[PDB]
């Protein structure tokens, strides 16, 4: 007999005597002894004996009869005869100890076509699999693929691709019809996980609405504390809290418009007085109640955002506006200008002349001439002109939406901080007006409004492109390809799967409540129905290999290749907080991947020879990012170096890149005037009442231009959810189970990686305490750039890099 202990979590802990008797049987499978058909020998049905660790877990003892004729166990089957599911965590066998790290829900046997199999934590590329286990490895992969047809049920573990044809709602109203994104050249898009609900009545090409948007069962993360189910909070906020708020505004219970900046600051100070019925709707809701402080019957107040914690006015400084382009929520769009004026790439034949009307002579480059500044590489720009100009006429025809496509020119001062020297506002021949900085008079308010247009442009780009497309949407193809093609035993599966946690789940919740027709992003952001459409337009230019941080910096002209530097790249904005810290994290991940991959792949031919690896990458490109499959820049996995690269970029996006652009959202955006999501008014003409209001009451002028009060309450609640780390978050350099592999050489290398992250955090603390770096790393708001610190505790911390796109 071999003694074994099975760790279980009953459903209720994540959503004992009953598990004993003939309720759960395991059957051990040999890794070293085959039956007369080549498969590993299977043992007798053994049941859970007696009750015998973490919270919610329950251990049970089992004893398997096993003889030397059967060899060494490497896998096991399990049949759950109970009516209710449970979460199987692990099995430990006191043999040879052998550990099977399962972490999987197993429903009643009759709900499965194949009996569930789990393998021990040994890592094997396909050719190194114990021959008894080869059949089992192949069959299990096949099972996870499914046959492409059918409506996905709760208990299914099937991974497949579909197009984003599920966001529109044509049967509720044709006004809610939306383009099918993906599968065409007009609208290319990454694929998402297939759900299979079937077509709508009105449109055979739209998937019909559903109560739950399926993700494969073990992608649907349970949580030991309801508090931590942040993902369902987006659903609750769309379906329950947003109605409640909207009724309060229909009822004129509160002013529908902010009139002064203090009205916005009140939200986190005294709160906002809402009807009792609204407060009673909010505070029973388990994730939603954690978002606000309330007096139980009338006041709701929001956390004070980090950006106002020292100075509640500093966001208004030109210094901060520019500083945030290299250390804010969206620190990765700024580019180096190498010729002046900025040029446009829009087609002359359709758009006419689209050239910057900014004149060099109007620019105060602190004493530099244009030629000097350009030659010294001190001119940078934040250019949203070609991105927004094809959409501006359509956006401006939407009620309460009026925008400009913007260009902002920045000069890098002798002290290393950036200076906004000009904002160009253009409307569809591009009608343009250049707004220069001004400290007093109407002119300072027009400059203030011009910065608001630039940040509406930036907010929309951050949410949709930097955040939705480049991390969430881009990563889901790779999650599906990994499960369909790389076995649980495969090294690269063990390396990659940690960086996928909760990604598919939050995306399905997002399609249902955030980026769906009339969802939260269309309600609170400028493009309204054009929002996800615009990210498709930007996806046309997505390049996977450009997602590598060195490549990104070089491509944007904010760094030059330089062999003599620790990272082979010399930053042109020397203390660019995101890049500088980012390069430290990047290098750490690179050393980890470079140590790991040679342990399983000795020569390049080994990579070429891995059938699973070749089918994984083939499908991720051909099916996953199918609309971009024939683009010349796709790596081919023929060498060790190619595999290291592909693994590195996937881990970078999931963790650090996603951290950098995600967790600073409420820190900086919680004050709506700092990060407005929409403009509603174009710039006032002289001689009209609104021009005089700019002069006499610049704050009402600004509040009139930006996101109205009700959209702001919804906007703030979502980005507060999005900026929160849950207590069950697994951070970079950690694993959920310490026995994720039995390979001690890989485990040692992982321990090194974790220690390297601790060293890097120390380095970063020192940078935050460096008096010369204060200008860009803290700025007028005095908020130390802690966004790329690897560790964090729970809550709205403005620090901590998760392993995955978990929110
Ligand atoms: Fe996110």
């Amino acid at each position: 007999k071999i003694k074994g202990t099975v760790v279980l979590m009953p459903k209720n802990e994540l959503e004992l005597n009953a598990f004993l008797g003939r309720s759960v049987s395991l059957q051990l499978i040999s890794a070293t002894k085959a039956d007369a058909h080549g498969k590993g020998k299977v043992g007798k049905d053994t049941f859970l004996e007696g009750i015998n660790l973490g919270a919610g877990e329950s251990a049970f003892n089992i004893h398997f009869e096993w003889d030397g004729s059967m060899g060494i166990p490497g896998a096991f089957y399990i049949k759950n005869y109970m009516q209710v599911e449970f979460f199987l965590k692990s099995l430990t066998l006191e043999a040879i100890t052998i550990r099977f790290v399962c972490n999987s829900w197993v429903y009643n046997t009759k709900l499965y076509k194949s009996v569930r199999i789990f393998f021990a934590n040994h890592t094997y590329v396909p050719s190194e699999t114990p021959a008894p286990l080869v059949s089992y490895r192949e069959e299990e992969l096949k099972s996870l693929r499914g046959n492409g047809t059918g409506e996905r049920k709760e208990y299914d573990r099937i991974y497949d691709y579909d197009v984003y044809n599920d966001l529109g709602n044509p049967d509720k109203s044709e006004k809610l019809a939306r383009p099918v994104l993906g599968g065409s050249s007009t609208f290319p898009y990454p694929r998402r996980g297939r759900t299979g609900r079937g077509p709508t009545v009105t449109d055979p090409n739209t998937e019909k609405q559903g109560e739950v948007f399926y993700v494969p069962r073990d992608e649907n993360l349970g949580h030991l504390k309801s508090k931590d189910a942040l993902e369902i909070g987006t659903k609750s906020l769309s379906q329950i809290v947003q109605p409640a708020f909207e009724s309060a505004f229909d009822l004129k219970s509160t002013p529908i418009e902010f009139h002064s900046f203090q009205d916005v600051h009140d939200l986190y100070e005294g709160g906002i007085k809402l009807p009792r019925d609204v407060i009673s709707t909010i505070i029973p809701l388990p994730v939603i109640k954690e978002l606000y402080r309330t007096d139980g019957q009338h006041i709701l107040k929001f956390p004070q955002p980090h950006v106002v914690q020292v100075s509640q006015s500093a966001w208004m400084t030109d210094e901060e506006f520019a500083r945030e382009m290299i250390a804010g929520v969206n620190p990765c769009v700024i580019r180096g200008l190498e010729e002046f004026p900025p040029k446009s790439n829009l087609d002359p034949a359709i758009y006419g002349d689209q050239s910057s009307k900014i004149t060099a002579d109007s620019l105060d480059l602190d004493g530099y001439t244009m030629d000097e500044a350009l030659g010294s590489r001190r001119l940078f720009m934040l250019d949203y002109h070609d991105i927004f100009m094809p959409y501006v006429r359509q956006i401006n025809q939407l009620n309460s939406a009026k925008t400009y496509a913007t260009r902002t020119i920045l000069f890098l001062r002798e002290d290393g901080t950036l200076k906004p020297v000009a904002i160009e506002l253009s409307l569809p021949a591009a009608v343009s007006q250049v707004v220069l900085p001004a400290k007093e008079g109407v002119e300072s308010t027009i400059w203030l409004l011009a910065k608001a247009y630039v940040i509406v442009n930036d907010s929309c780009y951050h949410q949709l492109m930097s955040h939705w497309l480049n991390t969430h949407a881009a990563m889901e193809p790779f999650v599906i390809a990994t499960h369909r093609h790389l076995s649980v035993l495969h090294p690269i599966y063990k390396l990659l799967t940690p960086h996928y946690r909760n990604n598919m789940n939050i995306n399905a919740l997002a399609r249902q409540s955030l980026i769906n027709a009339n969802g939260i992003i269309e309600t609170t952001f400028l493009p309204s129905k054009y929002s996800v459409e615009m990210s498709s337009a930007v996806y046309k230019n997505w390049v996977f290999t450009d997602q590598a941080l060195p490549a990104d910096l070089i491509k944007r002209g904010v760094a030059i290749k330089d062999p003599s530097t620790p990272h082979g790249v010399r930053l042109l904005i020397e203390d660019y907080p995101y890049a500088a810290d980012g390069l430290e994290i990047w290098a750490a991940i690179k050393t980890w991947v470079q140590e790991y991959v040679p342990l399983y792949y000795a020569r390049d031919d080994d990579v070429k020879n891995d059938s699973e690896l070749q089918h994984w990458w083939k499908e991720a490109v051909e099916k996953g990012h199918g609309d971009l499959k024939d683009k010349p820049w796709w790596p081919k996995l023929q060498t060790l170096e190619d595999l290291v690269e592909v693994c590195l970029i996937i881990i970078w996006i999931a963790s650090a890149l996603h951290a950098a652009v995600n967790f600073g959202q409420y820190p900086y955006g919680g004050l709506i005037m700092n990060r407005p999501t929409a403009s509603r008014r174009l710039l006032p003409e002289k001689g009209t009442p609104e021009y005089e209001e700019m002069i006499n009451n610049h704050e009402k002028a600004y509040l009139r231009t930006i996101t109205s009060k009700l959209p702001t309450l919804i906007s703030l609640s979502v980005i507060e959810i999005l900026s929160t780390h849950a207590s069950d978050e697994v951070y970079l350099g950690q694993r959920d189970n310490p026995h994720w592999t039995s390979d001690s050489k890989a485990l040692q290398a992982f321990q090194k990686f974790g220690n390297k992250l601790k060293e890097i955090e120390e380095k970063l603390v020192r940078r935050n305490n460096d008096p010369s770096l204060q200008g860009n790393r803290l700025g007028p708001v005095q908020l130390p750039y802690t966004l790329l610190y690897p560790s964090s505790e729970e809550g709205l911390t403005f620090r901590g890099i998760p392993n995955s796109i978990s929110i």
